[PDB]
């Protein structure tokens, strides 16, 4: 099923789950892969428009690529109704490991009776259910999502264990962008945790990390850090990402700007180019500061002089140029 101009919204738009292959002939890593995408698509006829795989000649549909915001080949996206997923599938490039993934990406996702919401619902064939299955359908990895039916309609967010009270949606339940937002809210907190696991998705949300190094226990650290971030870059949260990291399991940026776990927590940039020290942590309670430290990567102020600061450790994380050709 070779997308086109003319073909590309029907498809994707009535597909329930679709995975879709924007390659383009001359790359390498792409023409790995289509006979695997083919092999795969043949092991997902195990269903019977539940789930389809599609191409695109990013080279043919120039027009295309530019609005899936194609950013290497080949880039794996999955759709749901017709809406592109954030994540991409960023795994081993086999059979089974394609076929598994999709597997999961259909599968349950709602156990019907950590962070967890909970759906109250009439009736599993309604129209809020249906808003709410596509919430957790896009959202799994984030939260935990379960479904009470009949009487033994209401969403509710359950927050970290107990001494932390529930929280009620208060939108429309068929509205499904504002359930979407209410729900991605309480999931994604304002600064994220980073792991190998997620790393890459982040990198290539094309913005410069403010970070956090921490010792895992050290939560003090995490909270003051948070509200600081909250308090004094909420203006700035389009221009840069706000992040913490574990110290024992990021020892190697450690290493770049030539701290150990022993000074953390400790407060960086990395901007993909470079990596930079804030200074001291409790420095973050000085009302400027924090603020100034973002302000002056973007500057250049921090660059300047100091004599070529240390390279990115972060961009190891980003997508490699041994799994794709990658465009600029």
């Amino acid at each position: 099923t070779s997308l086109d101009t003319e073909n590309i919204d029907e498809i994707l738009n009535n597909a329930d789950v679709a995975l879709v292959n924007f390659y383009a002939d001359w790359c390498r890593f792409s023409q790995m892969l289509h006979p695997i995408f083919e092999e795969a698509s043949d092991v997902i006829k195990e269903e019977f428009n539940q789930v389809v795989f599609a191409r695109v000649d990013c080279d043919q549909h120039s027009d295309i690529a530019q609005r899936y915001r194609i950013s290497k080949y080949p880039t794996l996206k999955l759709f749901r109704n017709g809406m592109m997923m954030k994540r991409e599938y960023r795994g081993q490039r086999s059979v089974k490991a394609l076929a598994d993934y999709i597997r999961q990406q259909k599968s349950d996702p709602i156990q019907e009776i950590k962070r967890n919401i909970i759906g109250y619902f009439e009736q599993k064939d309604s129209d809020n259910y249906r808003v709410f299955e596509r919430v957790a359908n896009i959202l799994h990895d984030d939260c935990a999502f379960l479904s009470a039916f009949g009487d033994v309609d209401n969403i509710i967010y359950k927050p970290p264990g107990h001494s932390a009270p529930d929280m009620v949606y208060l939108g429309a339940m068929t509205n499904f962008d504002v359930t979407y937002n209410w729900i991605q809210d309480k999931c994604v907190p304002l600064v994220r945790e980073i792991t190998f696991e997620n790393g890459e998705e982040l990198t290539e949300e094309g913005l410069p990390f403010l970070i956090l190094f921490h010792m895992k226990e050290d939560t003090e650290s995490l909270e003051i850090f948070q509200n600081e971030v909250a308090r004094q870059l909420i203006s700035e949260k389009g221009t840069i990402n706000f992040l913490h990291a574990d110290c024992d399991k990021f020892r190697h940026p450690l290493l770049h700007i030539q701290k150990t776990p022993a000074d953390c927590p400790v407060i960086a940039i990395d901007s993909f180019r470079h990596m930079y020290v804030f200074g001291d942590f409790k420095d973050v309670l000085i009302p400027g500061k924090l603020k100034q430290f973002v302000f002056d990567l973007h500057s250049g102020k921090l660059h300047r002089e100091f004599s070529s600061p240390p390279e990115s450790s972060f961009q190891k994380l980003a997508p490699s140029e041994y799994r794709y050709t990658l465009l600029r």
